[PDB]
């Protein structure tokens, strides 16, 4: 109310000292309810100044100078001068008008898309300031549409500066936080569109627990329907509730069995052709809509209407959740039409979200970005990606910036969707990045060439993806941890470099590079190898302090940007000094929350980790070499330590401290072995390799090697050899 | 009254036979006031007639038929036939629509452009035709805007058909005319996007002076004020009005220094962010404008406002001009918004000029185009042109067609702004473009590695920029004679080449050629060298007549296309058989008026030159090989002459004539020295070279001498020797 200033026919709510909503109302009177977007206007006091005139007033805070000339709100009458210096000229808003530095967001879908595609903007600025429309209709008390706004315009100016994670923060208090994840999302999840038997699919579940492959989810998709068996009057087979009896001829006894196999179960619904008459739920349907069944009218998709939304969760999901299914895949693609002026992509998401949580805690859906809010009904889907190394190369900095509007769980099909080429390097890499990404689908189209099973690939190839899945179950601990603070802290799983480096000119210059976590630093491979080399690339920016590559130890002096390259079996991930990384012991085993954590440290500095658990919470401190757990409840759990290379406890049971001060500090990783191995499988001369090979053993100073490599005719292999020598310096 | 007609709710006013205002008025009313464009609508009576029905009427001019069939101004109510056959069927206009011919006119500026930009339409049109809307406000009897027309369309048909000259001399009685700018605006200019201090700008200006260089103008840019001085929550050190004191302990000492070597002085003003509470003039303003000081209330940038402007000028430029700043470099990109409608670009410029007048007579501001009218506002300041041989090839066009709509003192940056690469021969080619441009202005970005100083370059390419920067002040005369013509009859000093040859399609073909006063003929090199030739080309068009290079006396038949090869050191410049061009004999003197004129004839024809000065008419006529000069008024000036080659008379005073008939007429040049320097600057083979001398020295026959270079296997070789051969025919 101190807070609240109205001028001429507008409105000023200063809620932050970086973030004041701005109204406009013909009528007087000004929106009070919740929209789409905004669930949450209560925000702590805080301290401003005003200028006011008869004609004019300036709203003062300690970043922003708003002006209101009064009128309606044009470029010339509505305007704010940010107090920072990040450019010469772009510190001043203009309403309508955009300005240079936005970071960008996300967007709705990769549907379609081959690499890149534009972005719309996000609340994250490099001149510090974003203006956010509420363009949405007002909600009810209880969250259904009730209408237009009486607030005919309602912006939300930040001018947070680089103070990204505040911004983002204070989103999450205006807009809602992101709710928790069930531990089952973080797990890898088995999807393909094809026509699996009740058989075949369990064959394939038994076939991964032989191949040592853990799954938490497995998707059942378009397939489990009616699809050709869909008389062609009624339209297409697309949108199906009806069972395929020939493949699925007892539901709830297949649904037992992947429960039995402590698997999570999601449907394909395509919502967009309604409930037709051919269909097993449509009697129920046609009774309870009152439809005429010998003109056979079609329950038509209309989630604007909520005798519409009952009968679709009761009577069309309804039977299916009690035959076993855990959660639905909403796969919505036919467009934004509705009377209501509703996406209905955010009608499906908003009430399938709450429905799902009748049935389990913390439930989920997998559904398409629905607009800023739509964070509130996690999982993110992105959809039907051009299988593609330009699409993977876009992939990362897609996640990462897609944290700048609090969208903080999208799940990729990994190995891209459909059309494009096959490389199984690609489908590798892009493995790799997604067992770094918020969720880890497996997915592919409908083509008898595009499985994404390991053993489609050589005995190479699907050994590395083995790893790697194994790998993904071993992260679920620190997954599930950084989950909870998304939820309790409005802190994203993926963050961009300028999260952490705002003031870094090279965290800008690094798309691709994110932290993952508090205590991991990413730079995947998104570019097929250089066959010269056998290996592929990146340009990563280490910052400021001592890195270590997560998987071999190898050193580097930040702060340095540095090509580094990796066999296609392996993926640059980097611990500072002093990192604490907890890992699941058992990603095989069936368990509920892990019996067995190995606490991997990496030495040089001190650390301490925060394991946030369903039951518990347990404190890893690493100072002056001294390692402590303790826990707030007490277990039988058994902790296992690594320090640097060596495991130093097994299986050691409840709250202790180990001094490892006189313990092997240095890793393996050594310039020598590593030099031998990059000129071992580069596809170059023998007389090349032996030379290097004896120079680099032969001359001592570091300079001089680096002067030796300096001469070499290969550019490339120039850059591999440099990176060694800058780790062994 | 005569000339005026309404018919239903349109009013057109026939301003000449070729000039009609066409004007609509709900209201009955129609505007008799100026707009920002329109400054005069009084013109002489001239004959037409009027078809005038119920429901239509037609006007009819010796070039138009106007016809208007009542109602709204549509494209079918309101339309014109140009009474010419330029076209087949592009001869009729449509009210609201585009048609062809359209010859182009300017744009706002070069701010960020490579190369080329899309350009405005101007008044000029191949098929005869232009109509150019006056969509701006109205003035008062003292030009202050008044707000809307009540002539809600208010638009200009031009049907001058190829007439160009007389459709810009209306175009300037009804948009008045451009001011006279004073003789120093003409002289070479210094400016460097760089922190001197008061010590290192007066020793650079030393050293010009030392390296022979003549400068009529310091410019001194933004870091004359405190910039990173500047507190962040006050914004950017863009905007600056308080001397960094660091660099200027003491401004109008360092200001005096400049005018003692015979300097003008202007200083950057980037006028966007007001007058902020740091700054030295800060609690003057404050006080004038009841700010409030305690919480630092900024006086924002509002040129709408007569008491911002008043503060402004008084209070902001005045304390500086009192420390001898000559004229304001008014340096605004901050956009086109303002709740008036009127861009502030415009008012800046409109308000700056005509507050430049008190302080000087004739004086002038740097600033960039804002649109038709702008020009009586000089001089143009196109900005931030990318460096590159794409941009240099732009500016020769971008400049003459500028003379389109009017805007004839464009000063570009010489050399490029920023950005782009480093080629030495691009700095030479740009500054003899600039040299035969409206101003030479030498200014560059805040890069450590952009001086435009030209002992910056190797010793071949500093002795050309000093010959040409030399060469700049000899033709001042003959600049501020054009100046003046420019003024008192609408003459452009920079013609496209369908001024004077409308009916010649190749007038159209050599968008970078142009007439430069009424003299010379200029074709720009615009592109790198050919290594193989060490020469750089243009294809020149050489009207009818004999034509001499300004330089080097070599002669042209025309008419004839021809690609003409010049060193990196020499500019293709062209003059008449019975040329007359002045120079200042004393270019580095420090001379008001000249002392001494050379004047320099080219023989074969009679000719004639009036140089108008200040306080004098002074008229050389060359008549059956008799060379008169008289004047207006006496004078102690020598008149040096030079008729071809030879200096015939040296510094002989007053009013005489004397007979060059039986004088050498004709010049140096000869293929046969030319041929030798251009085979042995060549990087082509010595066996080429040997061939070609001694076979274009043994062949006697012209025909068998163009036979013999046909067979050339270097196709641009064969050209440059054609030049040659044509030259020598
Ligand atoms: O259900 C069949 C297919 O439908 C849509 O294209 C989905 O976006 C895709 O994920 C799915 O495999
Ligand atoms: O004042 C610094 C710079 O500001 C703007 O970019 C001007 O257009 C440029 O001419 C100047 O050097």
């Amino acid at each position: 109310n101190n807070n609240i200033i109205k001028f001429d026919k507008a409105r000023f709510t200063v809620l932050t000292e970086h973030l004041i909503r701005i109204e406009y109302s013909e009528t007087g009177e000004f929106e009070e309810r919740m929209t789409q977007m905004v669930q949450n206007r209560e925000f702590s006091e805080v301290n401003f100044d005003i200028i006011e005139k008869e004609e004019t007033i300036e709203i003062i805070t300690s970043t922003v100078h708003l002006y209101y000339n009064g009128g309606e709100f044009t470029n010339a009458s509505l305007f704010a001068d940010v107090k920072f210096n990040f450019s010469v000229y772009s510190n001043r808003w203009y309403f309508g008008e955009k300005s240079d530095g936005n970071l960008k967001g996300t967007t709705r879908t990769l549907d379609m898309i081959d690499g890149e595609c534009p972005l719309e903007d996000g609340i994250m600025s490099k001149n510090g300031f974003a203006v956010l429309a509420d363009k949405g209709k007002v909600l009810t008390e209880v969250g259904d549409i009730a209408g237009n706004s009486v607030s005919t315009i309602d912006l939300y100016l930040f001018a947070y500066g680089r103070d990204y994670r505040q911004a983002l923060k204070d989103f999450y208090q205006l807009t809602g936080n992101t709710p928790k994840l069930p531990r089952f999302a973080l797990g890898n999840w088995w999807s393909r569109y094809y026509d699996y038997s009740d058989k075949s699919y369990l064959a394939l579940m038994d076939k991964f627990t032989d191949k040592k492959v853990p799954l938490s989810v497995s998707v059942i998709d378009m397939d489990w329907h009616k699809v050709s068996e869909v008389p062609s009057r009624f339209g297409s087979g697309w949108t199906g509730y009806s069972w395929n009896k020939k493949l699925f001829p007892n539901p709830e006894n297949f649904i037992d069995e992947l429960h039995q196999r402590k698997l999570k179960v999601t449907l394909n619904d395509h919502p967009a052709d309604g409930i037709r008459a051919f269909e097993d739920p449509y009697p129920q349907v046609a009774q309870t809509l009152d439809l005429n069944t010998e003109l056979e009218e079609a329950a038509k998709f209309d989630f604007d209407n909520l005798k519409f939304r009952k009968a679709y969760f009761e009577e069309v999901h309804g039977p299916l959740e009690k035959e076993g299914v855990d959660f639905w895949w909403i796969d919505w693609q036919q467009g934004a039409i509705s009377k209501s002026g509703v996406d209905p992509l955010w009608l499906l998401n908003h009430y399938q979200y709450q429905n799902a949580q009748k049935k389990h805690k913390n439930n989920i859906i997998l559904s398409r970005y629905a607009g800023p809010g739509s964070h509130r009904y996690p999982l993110g889907f992105s959809g039907d990606s051009v299988i593609s190394w330009a699409s993977l190369d876009f992939q990362p900095y897609f996640t990462s910036t897609a944290s700048n509007i609090g969208y903080t769980w999208w799940s990729h099909d990994i190995g891209g969707h459909m059309q494009g080429y096959k490389d199984a390097e690609l489908s590798l890499r892009w493995l790799q990045f997604g067992v770094f990404s918020p969720i880890n689908r497996l997915h592919s189209s409908k083509s008898e060439f595009t499985s994404k099973e390991p053993w489609h690939f050589d005995a190479v190839i699907e050994q590395s993806m083995i790893d790697f899945l194994q790998l993904r179950h071993q992260l679920i601990p620190y997954l599930y941890s950084a989950n909870l603070i998304t939820a309790s802290e409005g802190r994203a799983l993926v963050e961009p470099l300028y999260y952490e480096y705002p003031m870094e000119e090279e965290a800008y210059q690094h798309r691709n590079q994110y932290l993952f976590g508090e205590q991991l630093m990413v730079a995947p491979i998104t570019e097929k190898m250089n066959s010269l080399l056998q290996m592929g690339s990146v340009e990563v920016w280490f910052p400021e302090g001592t890195w270590y590559d997560f998987f071999s130890g190898q050193p580097y002096d930040g702060k340095v940007s540095l090509k580094v390259y990796r066999e296609i079996t392996e993926m640059p991930v980097f611990a500072k000094a002093g990192a604490i990384i907890p890992l699941d012991k058992n990603p095989l085993k069936k368990e509920e929350i892990p019996s067995e954590i190995i606490w991997k440290i990496f030495p040089g500095a001190d650390g301490e980790y925060l394991l946030l658990e369903e039951d518990n919470e347990t404190k890893a401190e690493f100072v002056n070499g001294i390692f402590t757990v303790t826990s707030k409840k007490e277990s039988s759990r058994k902790h296992t330590i690594i320090y640097g290379e060596h495991e130093i406890v097994s299986a050691k049971r409840g709250e202790f401290s180990i001094d490892l001060n006189g313990k092997e500090e240095n890793f393996d990783w050594n310039f020598s072995t590593a030099l031998f191995r990059r000129l071992d499988i580069a596809e170059i001369s023998y007389e090349q390799k032996d030379e290097i090979l004896q120079q680099l053993s032969l001359i001592e100073e570091h300079e001089k090697q680096v002067a030796f490599i300096k001469t070499n005719e290969n550019q490339e292999l120039q850059n591999s050899l440099f990176e060694l020598l800058y780790s062994g310096k």
